[PDB]
């Protein structure tokens, strides 16, 4: 789904990305995406390759922005930096980390910047996933006030209203970028 075209529902923002532990959205992910071309010690901004994607009958969010990098026409001459910002960090079992890892290994000229909201251990492997990821060059950290706050204003149909932050943003941002930097080593 194109920003473009489409932008996101506030609550459905806010549903999907709080980070407070006792709130339990295990059904969706949603994953806003874009895309620069790295030119020469520059970040060139890819406008029309912004967007964002949530599962769509069983098949993860992850699998559905692989499924759509051949439209983002990417030069394999050329070197790009794709960021995720994803409500749930990628999982093991159900093999979005091994297809994130082939996917990098054979487009070698695609960076991975994932920028998770909350540490998808549902998973019994997630650990596994985030070693996998970070394994493959993908750089994966915890988003911070600042992320989200660049997601509502660039993803969400906010109409000009600014982010309003939920309770214990920060708090649980350093709890849970801590957890991740200790599994990441
Ligand atoms: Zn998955």
């Amino acid at each position: 789904m194109e920003i473009l075209r489409y932008l996101m529902d506030p609550d459905t923002f806010t549903s999907n990305f709080n980070n407070d532990p006792l709130v339990l959205r295990r059904r969706q992910t949603y994953l806003c995406y874009e895309v620069e071309r790295l030119d020469n010690g520059t970040s060139v901004k890819m406008d029309q390759h912004m967007g964002f994607l949530c599962n769509e009958s069983g098949r993860h969010a992850e699998l559905r922005f692989l499924d759509l990098v051949p439209s983002l026409q990417l030069d394999p001459a050329q070197i790009y930096r794709v960021t995720w910002f994803i409500s749930w960090s990628p999982c093991f079992s159900w093999g979005c980390a091994g297809e994130v890892r082939a996917f990098l290994q054979e487009n070698t000229h695609v960076r991975l910047r994932i920028k998770a909201a909350r540490i998808y251990d549902y998973d019994p492997l997630y650990k596994e996933a985030l070693q996998m990821l970070r394994d493959a060059g993908a750089q994966v950290s915890i988003m911070t006030y600042d992320e989200f706050e660049y997601c509502w204003d660039t993803f969400v149909y906010r109409q000009g209203c600014p982010f309003q932050p939920w309770d214990g943003l920060e708090e649980h941002s350093q709890a849970l970028s801590g957890r991740l930097r200790a599994i990441l080593q």
